[PDB]
């Protein structure tokens, strides 16, 4: 099927909604709203990773997420922790989160023993930065080759340390995580099924509100809802297993139309 | 045909004063419409009927302005007196939810250059909540167009003036599945008649059955259905909101470009 991650940024400067859900009550309120609007999982991010973002200590990330995890765990709301800091990831594992979402793709082998002892699923993201986004360009050649080579090595490293293959979800990266050229993001949005087929693992895409959509439409920062929906539905039609989005309700409505079209056309 | 997607922007007088109807028309063109579909009345399931005189009075000053602006106009009316008035003002299209069933009007249609949006409905008129006939809805639509294209071209209306609209929503009956079949299968009409197809899904009630939000905003479901229709080959889309559609089409065009270019 398709699992929707609803983005809740507990940050002062996330690129499209910084500050909004900084207070734990604001983040909790948004998380519950997003679940009612169609999210299946709340992707909780205590620090921005956009190009102009500023990092914070793991102590601060934990202080930002701790009351929110308390509430969502009591609420029975599944949580993915969007953090690249191993100390924050370790805290989340001790609270029993459903997923870890690492924009660095779990590159720290010293943390692998702790990853292996947990049941949490792991969203392993590829980036050309191997970290916080920036505006460099992607390597020359076929971007899908570069992404597959990354996942080949990182999956072998993770599974070699006792993280079971079926815990893994693959995110090829999107937007500035793929470099400054919108063509690179469009290639990955068009061709991520090559990753699903090669690795026989689910794929997660996060196109929501990313800058390459503004470049295609000629539009300003708060004007990218329609382009986002079109890109998300194209990802769904391409077979995406997870979509991480700021606005699950338009996505849910669009998926309802596409699913009903599919069922209606079936000859069985 | 090769022509790229043409968007009809909906301006329904029902209340728009003419200055407001003119303003919304210009707005829709700025947002991505190619043609303004101007409707003086309402053909919802529940909207009251006005006289042909009232329809003409409502559109006359709006046509004045849109004509002066060089804005192509499709007149959405099923009343032949209103259609005759619009033809005499040289509109680009007539859009008839009855599909031009009145053969007494065919000589006047034959003498105009205007293109004709010929819509199918299970009512043969204003939308209601009856359900569809037994059998494949696509067969009933094809049979309707077989007969009506033959009738229109038989009266001297040249075939290439015709745009086919299979109907949508309550024009197809109360079941959402009937609209979904048509939205999924309308290309069958394109290839059977070698004529372009127009679809109008915008804000129709079957999309509400899928949002679960009843009377609430249905722009997202509308966009999804419109993009599916564009991807499925629709030649025209009639919509309330061209701008999100143009944005979505820009994403698909940029994606398409990667598949080959
Ligand atoms: N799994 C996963 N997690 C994320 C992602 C993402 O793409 N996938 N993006 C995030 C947002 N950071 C940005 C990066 C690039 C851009 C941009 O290109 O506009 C915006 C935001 C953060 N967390
Ligand atoms: N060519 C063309 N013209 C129209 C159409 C339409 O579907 N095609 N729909 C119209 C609106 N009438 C409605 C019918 C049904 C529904 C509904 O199902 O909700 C809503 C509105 C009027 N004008
Ligand atoms: N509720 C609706 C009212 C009008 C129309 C339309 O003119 O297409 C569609 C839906
Ligand atoms: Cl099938
Ligand atoms: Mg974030």
């Amino acid at each position: 099927s398709l699992i929707i991650f609803g983005i809740v940024n507990i940050t002062s400067d996330s690129f499209s909604d910084g500050g909004r859900y900084l207070a734990p009550d604001a983040a909790i309120a948004q998380a519950r709203k997003l679940m009612a609007e169609g999210a299946d999982v709340i992707d909780l991010g205590p620090a921005s990773s956009n190009p102009d973002a500023a990092p914070v200590s793991s102590d601060t990330e934990i202080a930002r997420i701790a009351p929110v995890l308390d509430a969502l765990k009591a609420d029975g709301i599944p949580v993915s922790l969007d953090s690249y800091q191993p100390a924050t990831q370790a805290y989340a594992l001790s609270r029993g989160v459903a997923y870890l979402n690492d924009i660095r793709g779990f590159p720290d082998a010293a943390f692998y023993p702790q990853l292996a002892k947990s049941s949490a699923k792991l969203v392993v993201m590829h980036s050309v930065q191997d970290g916080q986004a920036d505006r460099r360009e992607a390597p020359a050649g076929d971007i899908m080759d570069h992404i597959a080579a990354f996942f080949d090595a990182r999956i072998a490293a993770l599974t070699g340390a006792g993280i079971k293959r079926n815990r893994l979800v693959l995110d090829p990266g999107m937007g500035f995580f793929l470099g400054a050229a919108p063509e690179t993001s469009l290639s990955v949005l068009a061709r991520f099924d090559e990753l699903r087929l090669r690795f026989d693992l689910p794929v997660l895409l996060s196109v929501s509100r990313k800058s390459f959509l503004r470049a295609l439409t000629g539009r300003g920062p708060g004007d990218v809802g329609a382009a986002t929906l079109a890109a998300e539905l194209a990802a769904a039609a391409g077979g995406a297993d997870f979509i991480r989005t700021h606005e699950p309700r338009p996505l849910r409505d669009g998926l309802a139309v596409l699913a009903a079209l599919k069922e209606t056309a079936r000859i069985r």
